[PDB]
């Protein structure tokens, strides 16, 4: 390479010396009383892995700096605690393979920890993840300790307006395929025989189900209405809505009302808990 | 330091010095008409943190570049604005400590804040959080106004099946300890007293509870069975079912059914509300 | 990396505008394996994933708030209580 070299009547020295195969520089200081520092290498993409999401691989393509697989042997904690320990990276993307113990989920994922301190023996952190399935699943470390994972639920508008209890036959839309859900909430608006402090208005109440299959899914109750006297207690009625889906569609199959005003279906809400 | 000088007919300068203490680099030039620039240093980690996820620490750690903290007397709002005038990151990570005021929430968490622009003066980003126990929260500011945090809950498949309401007395066991949850989903699949246009199956139903600490959790309520006439209305029909749970551990306690045909418990899921 | 999507773009992670985290480790788009979390302009949360260039359906998370708790009698009518939160925030 060529060196440039400088030295002071002290025995104060700089060396800059640049390879002849790369064009890589490197530098080096001597003090009066000193050796020589090591040579450092000019700057490089790979020498900020420790800070990115991402590790640098040999044709520049970016990856995940932790991969866990079962042949590893190991569980997802103790692969952190390795990778923070081989790594120094605080905050970083990782992959799981489904079956991997102590995995946020059975399946395979793909996630971000997140921690402030690289310390193995007092590990404070978090992780979120999601599946092949599209699951969200989080959760923490707190000195070593680990939480247990925290799975969400999810869910979905199918569909939504008012059908009649009477209009019994009638099929509409849904925004996707029921198959797409394990459970599903039914929303139903009533009013009452009797009024209560003026009011005859339910509100609109929930209907939760597992999709078994069934033929239809029974949305049935009981209201309690009119004002209590000392002559007259309130009156009692029964009501029901049968629903059923296919594919992309639902159909209002039955009712039984036992008043005179209009009931309605309202709204209908896809389900899924992972 | 060790000082090369470069200076031309027309006063064009380059002024490279290597400070003797650290060996780093800095670099002046000055134009004919012009004064010398300031000393641009040689390149290094530090200088990337305004796009990372994380700080650089002067022992070459990484960390979270936003800690915050009761002590410091802000809200997480103002934090996150005092984060992007002071650094000019528009994505990054955090933490915040309990009892932060406008915190995403009320436990310790640690978090991810994402923005395309650092514009504080009409903000638009997006932030998730996790806390000490797993809970998973979102938010957003959309022109500096802030949304209220939206906490996900959680859930637990604990036990599935087929226990008809006359097992009374009968134990199964749990996927996880009952003591893990807040509230429980306990599902119910029946037969109708009579058909409905051919059909006397309900689907399979949701009753959800507050894990209070009751001996029994009693899903009871009403079907209406049969088809309509001028003559004939629907009948009506009571059911109960009581479960109680130990540990890992559920029991069927009790039941009331005013037919003939099996009434079951088909689902337990715990869930969190945090 | 990250990324914003507009409110109305055509499969979109959903309806109104939103900002998000795609992870994934190897960038065949002609087989694609990766996951994306993104959150909308009313804080709510999406995750879902692409499989060998398989697109997953978007699975909105629902949350909650605790307003108040305690054991007000069904006797005790006309009485008014507080929230922790405004109830014109939640959809149910």
């Amino acid at each position: 390479g060529f060196l440039d070299l400088s030295v002071d009547a002290n025995d104060n020295r700089l060396a800059r010396l640049t390879d002849a195969e790369t064009g890589k520089e490197y530098t080096s200081i001597k003090k009066p009383t000193g050796t020589y520092t090591a040579w450092k290498k000019e700057f490089e993409p790979k020498d900020m892995e420790k800070y990115l999401l991402s590790s640098i691989r040999d044709d520049g393509s970016a990856s995940f700096p932790l991969l866990v697989y079962t042949s590893d042997s190991k569980t997802f904690q103790q692969a952190i605690i390795d990778h923070i320990d081989r790594t120094g990276q605080t905050t970083f993307t990782f992959y799981v393979q489904g079956g991997v113990s102590g995995s946020p989920m059975s399946n395979s994922c793909r996630g971000l920890f997140m921690s402030d301190t690289p310390n193995t023996s007092s590990l404070h952190g978090v992780y979120n993840a999601i599946g092949t399935d599209g699951r969200n699943v989080t959760g923490s470390v707190v000195g070593s300790n680990w939480t247990s994972p925290k799975t969400s639920p999810s869910h979905k508008e199918l569909w939504t307006g008012a059908q009649s209890f009477l209009s019994t036959g009638t099929t509409k839309n849904l925004s996707d395929d029921i198959s797409n859900y394990s459970y599903v909430e039914v929303y139903t608006t009533h009013k009452t025989t009797e009024k209560t402090k003026g009011n005859d208005n339910t509100g609109t109440i929930c209907h939760k189900f597992y999709l078994d299959g069934s033929g239809t899914y029974v949305c049935s109750g009981t209201f309690v209405s009119g004002d209590r006297t000392d002559t007259k207690p309130p009156i009692t009625e029964f009501y029901r809505v049968g629903v059923s889906f296919k594919g992309s569609t639902w159909t209002l199959v039955d009712s039984a009302v036992q008043n005179s005003k209009t009931q309605y279906v309202t709204r209908i809400i896809g389900i899924n808990m992972p």
